[PDB]
């Protein structure tokens, strides 16, 4: 569950860095974004 | 605004990752703190 909630905060993180990338195209949001996709997989493996 | 939002997210995040890293010491989670630690760095720069 805590793992699950970080699984969703990370999820949320994705959708927002997504939109914001969409509107300001700062390369840097780009890189963090990819780090949150990672956090996801790390989470998923740990998770269900 | 979206910048402050992102800021808040990661501050949210950094906070739970810590408790989680607290309750059970899985190096993955700290590996994720350092990431969220870079992002906040970066968010701060964009925020100047
Ligand atoms: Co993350
Ligand atoms: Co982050």
């Amino acid at each position: 569950d805590y793992l699950r909630e970080l699984l969703k905060l990370e999820l949320q993180a994705i959708k927002q860095y997504r939109e914001a990338l969409e509107y300001v195209k700062l390369p840097v949001l780009a890189k963090i974004l990819e780090d949150e996709e990672k956090h996801i997989e790390w989470l998923e493996t740990i998770l269900g």
